[PDB]
Protein backbone atom coordinates (compact mmCIF):
# COMPACT_ATOMS: atom_id res chain seq x y z
CA UNK A 1 0.00 0.00 0.00
CA UNK A 2 1.89 2.95 -1.65
CA UNK A 3 0.74 6.28 0.68
CA UNK A 4 -0.19 9.26 -2.11
CA UNK A 5 1.90 12.44 -2.85
CA UNK A 6 0.20 15.84 -0.96
CA UNK A 7 2.83 18.16 -2.37
CA UNK A 8 6.17 18.82 -3.65
CA UNK A 9 8.47 22.05 -2.82
CA UNK A 10 9.46 24.18 -4.70
CA UNK A 11 6.64 25.00 -6.50
CA UNK A 12 6.48 24.35 -10.55
CA UNK A 13 8.57 27.21 -12.15
CA UNK A 14 9.86 28.91 -8.90
CA UNK A 15 13.29 30.40 -8.67
CA UNK A 16 15.07 29.35 -5.54
CA UNK A 17 18.14 29.61 -3.92
CA UNK A 18 21.57 27.26 -4.31
CA UNK A 19 20.71 24.67 -1.32
CA UNK A 20 16.94 24.42 -1.09
CA UNK A 21 16.36 20.83 -0.81
CA UNK A 22 13.44 19.37 -2.55
CA UNK A 23 10.89 18.35 -0.13
CA UNK A 24 8.07 15.77 -0.76
CA UNK A 25 5.04 15.64 1.67
CA UNK A 26 2.65 12.32 1.78
CA UNK A 27 -1.06 12.19 2.72
CA UNK A 28 -0.02 9.12 4.93
CA UNK A 29 2.72 8.62 7.45
CA UNK A 30 5.62 6.35 5.27
CA UNK A 31 6.56 2.25 6.18
CA UNK A 32 8.28 1.54 3.30
CA UNK A 33 10.79 4.67 2.90
CA UNK A 34 13.55 3.05 0.74
CA UNK A 35 10.57 2.35 -1.77
CA UNK A 36 9.03 6.09 -1.68
CA UNK A 37 12.93 7.63 -2.29
CA UNK A 38 13.55 5.07 -4.74
CA UNK A 39 10.06 6.91 -6.59
CA UNK A 40 11.44 10.36 -6.05
CA UNK A 41 13.69 11.33 -9.47
CA UNK A 42 15.57 14.04 -9.36
CA UNK A 43 17.39 15.22 -12.52
CA UNK A 44 19.62 18.14 -12.80
CA UNK A 45 21.93 19.28 -16.15
CA UNK A 46 25.31 19.18 -13.50
CA UNK A 47 23.95 15.33 -11.78
CA UNK A 48 24.01 16.83 -8.91
CA UNK A 49 24.04 14.14 -5.83
CA UNK A 50 22.89 14.31 -2.61
CA UNK A 51 20.99 12.51 0.09
CA UNK A 52 17.41 12.15 1.44
CA UNK A 53 16.13 13.19 5.13
CA UNK A 54 13.61 11.90 6.84
CA UNK A 55 11.82 14.96 8.83
CA UNK A 56 8.33 14.25 9.80
CA UNK A 57 7.07 10.95 9.22
CA UNK A 58 5.04 11.69 5.92
CA UNK A 59 7.56 13.97 4.98
CA UNK A 60 11.07 13.26 3.04
CA UNK A 61 13.86 16.27 1.67
CA UNK A 62 16.69 15.27 -0.96
CA UNK A 63 19.29 18.08 -0.33
CA UNK A 64 21.93 18.46 -2.58
CA UNK A 65 25.83 17.70 -1.79
CA UNK A 66 27.57 20.80 -2.38
CA UNK A 67 24.47 23.13 -3.42
CA UNK A 68 22.78 23.23 -6.90
CA UNK A 69 24.67 25.34 -9.75
CA UNK A 70 23.58 29.15 -10.04
CA UNK A 71 21.20 29.06 -12.48
CA UNK A 72 20.11 25.65 -13.21
CA UNK A 73 16.64 23.50 -14.13
CA UNK A 74 15.68 20.60 -11.86
CA UNK A 75 13.30 18.27 -12.69
CA UNK A 76 11.40 16.11 -10.10
CA UNK A 77 8.90 13.00 -10.87
CA UNK A 78 7.03 11.48 -7.85
CA UNK A 79 4.73 9.22 -8.48
CA UNK A 80 1.74 10.34 -10.86
CA UNK A 81 3.68 14.13 -10.92
CA UNK A 82 5.69 15.85 -12.80
CA UNK A 83 7.71 19.43 -12.33
CA UNK A 84 10.25 21.26 -12.72
CA UNK A 85 12.26 24.44 -11.32
CA UNK A 86 15.10 26.72 -11.57
CA UNK A 87 18.32 28.04 -9.20
CA UNK A 88 18.81 31.64 -8.79
CA UNK A 89 22.36 33.61 -8.15
CA UNK A 90 24.75 31.83 -5.61
CA UNK A 91 24.30 33.82 -2.56
CA UNK A 92 26.04 32.19 0.34
CA UNK A 93 25.83 34.01 3.94
CA UNK A 94 28.96 32.71 6.11
CA UNK A 95 28.16 33.71 9.63
CA UNK A 96 31.37 33.37 11.69
CA UNK A 97 31.00 32.74 15.45
CA UNK A 98 34.88 33.72 16.08
CA UNK A 99 34.73 36.59 13.89
CA UNK A 100 31.96 37.92 14.54
CA UNK A 101 30.83 38.82 10.63
CA UNK A 102 28.16 37.37 8.49
CA UNK A 103 29.70 38.01 5.09
CA UNK A 104 27.20 37.63 1.93
CA UNK A 105 28.62 36.60 -1.41
CA UNK A 106 27.03 36.75 -4.98
CA UNK A 107 28.38 33.92 -7.23
CA UNK A 108 31.90 34.09 -5.54
CA UNK A 109 32.10 38.04 -5.31
CA UNK A 110 32.16 38.97 -1.60
CA UNK A 111 29.16 41.56 -1.57
CA UNK A 112 29.41 42.59 2.62
CA UNK A 113 31.63 41.43 5.40
CA UNK A 114 28.92 42.58 7.74
CA UNK A 115 29.08 43.07 11.70
CA UNK A 116 27.02 40.37 13.89
CA UNK A 117 26.40 39.48 17.18
CA UNK A 118 25.72 35.69 16.84
CA UNK A 119 24.54 33.12 20.31
CA UNK A 120 26.07 33.48 23.38
CA UNK A 121 27.85 29.96 24.75
CA UNK A 122 24.80 29.05 26.75
CA UNK A 123 22.74 29.22 23.53
CA UNK A 124 25.17 29.22 20.71
CA UNK A 125 23.70 29.49 17.57
CA UNK A 126 24.50 25.93 15.63
CA UNK A 127 26.85 24.92 13.35
CA UNK A 128 25.74 23.68 9.96
CA UNK A 129 25.02 24.11 6.50
CA UNK A 130 21.85 25.36 6.14
CA UNK A 131 19.28 27.64 4.33
CA UNK A 132 17.09 30.46 3.90
CA UNK A 133 13.78 29.21 4.74
CA UNK A 134 11.23 31.47 5.12
CA UNK A 135 11.85 35.99 4.72
CA UNK A 136 9.27 37.87 7.22
CA UNK A 137 9.38 41.66 7.22
CA UNK A 138 7.76 41.48 10.76
CA UNK A 139 8.49 38.61 13.11
CA UNK A 140 7.11 38.09 17.06
CA UNK A 141 9.98 36.11 18.90
CA UNK A 142 8.42 34.19 21.66
CA UNK A 143 10.74 32.60 23.86
CA UNK A 144 8.02 29.87 24.87
CA UNK A 145 8.31 28.85 20.76
CA UNK A 146 11.61 27.95 22.06
CA UNK A 147 10.89 26.00 25.45
CA UNK A 148 11.73 28.87 27.58
CA UNK A 149 8.76 30.46 30.29
CA UNK A 150 8.62 34.15 29.54
CA UNK A 151 9.29 34.69 33.24
CA UNK A 152 12.48 32.83 33.38
CA UNK A 153 15.40 34.81 33.29
CA UNK A 154 16.28 33.86 29.60
CA UNK A 155 12.94 34.38 28.35
CA UNK A 156 11.87 36.92 26.04
CA UNK A 157 9.19 38.49 23.94
CA UNK A 158 10.20 41.27 21.27
CA UNK A 159 8.50 41.75 17.42
CA UNK A 160 11.97 41.71 15.31
CA UNK A 161 12.59 42.99 11.94
CA UNK A 162 13.47 41.63 8.35
CA UNK A 163 13.84 38.15 9.47
CA UNK A 164 15.07 34.87 7.73
CA UNK A 165 14.88 31.61 9.39
CA UNK A 166 18.27 29.67 9.34
CA UNK A 167 16.75 26.60 11.01
CA UNK A 168 13.50 24.59 11.75
CA UNK A 169 14.07 25.24 15.33
CA UNK A 170 14.16 28.49 15.07
CA UNK A 171 17.19 30.30 14.47
CA UNK A 172 17.14 33.40 12.31
CA UNK A 173 19.02 36.15 10.49
CA UNK A 174 17.34 39.32 11.70
CA UNK A 175 17.62 43.15 13.07
CA UNK A 176 18.93 43.39 16.56
CA UNK A 177 19.05 47.46 17.30
CA UNK A 178 19.63 46.73 21.06
CA UNK A 179 22.86 44.61 19.89
CA UNK A 180 24.66 47.33 18.14
CA UNK A 181 27.45 47.84 20.55
CA UNK A 182 28.16 44.18 20.79
CA UNK A 183 27.76 43.02 16.98
CA UNK A 184 31.54 42.41 15.83
CA UNK A 185 33.01 42.25 18.88
CA UNK A 186 30.86 39.89 20.77
CA UNK A 187 28.18 36.92 20.69
CA UNK A 188 24.75 38.07 22.94
CA UNK A 189 21.83 36.81 21.31
CA UNK A 190 19.74 33.76 22.34
CA UNK A 191 21.31 31.53 18.93
CA UNK A 192 20.61 34.17 15.91
CA UNK A 193 22.75 36.15 13.83
CA UNK A 194 22.26 39.97 14.89
CA UNK A 195 22.71 42.09 12.17
CA UNK A 196 22.14 46.23 12.33
CA UNK A 197 19.20 47.65 11.05
CA UNK A 198 20.21 48.43 7.71
CA UNK A 199 22.49 45.14 7.29
CA UNK A 200 19.56 43.22 7.83
CA UNK A 201 17.37 45.58 5.38
CA UNK A 202 20.27 44.79 3.01
CA UNK A 203 20.19 40.84 3.26
CA UNK A 204 16.62 40.37 3.68
CA UNK A 205 16.07 42.56 0.12
CA UNK A 206 18.94 40.23 -1.24
CA UNK A 207 18.16 36.95 -0.13
CA UNK A 208 16.32 33.85 -2.07
CA UNK A 209 14.66 31.41 -0.19
CA UNK A 210 17.25 28.34 -0.52
CA UNK A 211 19.66 30.93 -0.71
CA UNK A 212 22.91 28.87 1.39
CA UNK A 213 23.31 30.26 5.23
CA UNK A 214 26.81 28.42 6.63
CA UNK A 215 27.58 28.84 10.47
CA UNK A 216 31.58 28.28 10.60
Amino acid sequence: PIPGVASVSPANGAVVGVAHPVVVTFTTPVTDRRAVERSIRISTPHNTTGHFEWVASNVVRWVPHRYWPPHTRVSVGVQELTEGFETGDALIGVASISAHTFTVSRNGEVLRTMPASLGKPSRPTPIGSFHAMSKERTVVMDSRTIGIPLNSSDGYLLTAHYAVRVTWSGVYVHSAPWSVNSQGYANVSHGCINLSPDNAAWYFDAVTVGDPIEVV
